[PDB]
């Protein structure tokens, strides 16, 4: 399938989509660690992630999608789903390990608290929010199940923050992939959102504030909000 | 509270349950890694994951679970959640990258169908599985969409595995950790327990066959079944 004539890789290509209070909660994933480690990055914003071309960069037909030179410049290389997005992104620029790790030790634990995300909570919400807006008949029952499971999460999130010195979910020291991919769903516009009171789960609420603090992640939830509402509507940013 | 007295970290424990059909399905994936790298190893059968000393490992209280001794051996570290578990073990013991990825492009596309299994077709089959066994009243309508997304998983896996020389869903080449990461959850027996016919995916079906012949997922899928039914019922096998 043929690409839009504005759609070109000269480097980083973050696929998204106009900017709204339900569009952003994927996509602000990999912006956050683009804007934390400075890597020079363009916008695509996709009209409709059900055109043919666009299921050749994700066949999941989704945003967050990456399309990106090989450090070598053989190759294009693309990555889809959220947690791909950080995977990638850590791999190809955090050369240091700020944010992927710097050991096995370190790399253990973050691997764990981004996992946790991308297996139990990310998917939980997801079919919460599936369930309670998108599916045609309303089933209270499942929505119910589902909105237990997220507390019984903020209470694992809850625990490991109530560790001594544990001022991030991953390492004591520092924020990684792992909180990057928790923060959008562990935060207190989207905990009211699940009908839930943020204050129950204090240092779970005082470290999402120490997230939203960070000046990457402060500049990542303004874009992205902003995505398609400027000049161009869609396709490439200028 | 306390740890069990048989548990000792001298080499990689692996935290298994009670073999059973729907037991193993998320334990046998690092040890399928386990078995195809040669790597030293324990296993550990718990009775109870609900057991505070087994939380104090994993805080979601599932199995697999890990305990390995660091790389220098003077402390122990810890992997949970199975996609956790495989990501640690290529880290700590895969340093060719036969499994995990030789360079940042194989990384991508390992990444990318790692993360679309540990973020769709795994929760959304175990969610499956909740409602199917586990959640005290039959919600049918919340098990056929399930069953339902199940297929549209199958059909993203078919798609792949229908692209030229696309032996395996990541590399052309060889199987990943997302390769095995996949399998438990995309054969003809799990097919079957889903009440689908696995013959709609051809290419899926060839695969999980190609897989299922590879040695170390014979032995992975032997021992799996007979943890727990030895002389040893609980705790650390000999």
């Amino acid at each position: 399938s043929e690409r839009p004539s504005d759609l070109v890789v000269n480097r980083l290509v973050l696929f998204v989509v106009k900017g709204t209070a339900t569009s952003t909660h994927a996509t602000v994933k990999p912006l956050i660690l683009l804007e934390e480690l400075g890597v020079p990055h363009d916008i695509y914003v996709v009209e409709k992630v059900s055109a043919p071309w666009f299921s050749e960069i994700n066949p999941h037909k989704m945003v967050p999608a990456i399309l990106d030179r090989s450090p070598d410049g053989r190759d294009t290389l693309r990555a889809w789903e959220s947690t791909s997005t950080l995977m990638y992104i850590a791999d190809a620029y955090d050369k240091d390990g700020t944010f992927g790790g710097r050991n096995v030790q370190e790399r253990s634990e973050i691997n764990n608290w981004l996992t946790l995300h991308t297996a139990a909570l990310g998917p939980t919400a997801k079919y919460w929010l599936y369930f309670y807006k998108l599916h045609p008949e309303k089933l209270p029952k499942t929505i119910e199940k589902l909105r237990s499971n997220i507390t019984v999460q903020y209470d694992i999130l809850e625990r490991r923050l109530n560790e001594p010195g544990q001022q991030y979910l991953a390492l004591k020291d520092r924020p990684t992939i792992a909180d990057i991919a928790t923060l959008p769903f562990a935060m207190k516009s989207t905990a009211e959102l699940f009908g839930l009171e943020f204050e129950k789960w204090p240092k779970l609420q005082e470290w999402s504030v120490r997230m939203g603090e960070r000046e990457a992640v402060k500049r990542a939830w303004q874009r992205v909000a902003g995505f398609g509402h400027g000049e161009k509507e869609y396709g490439m940013l200028e």
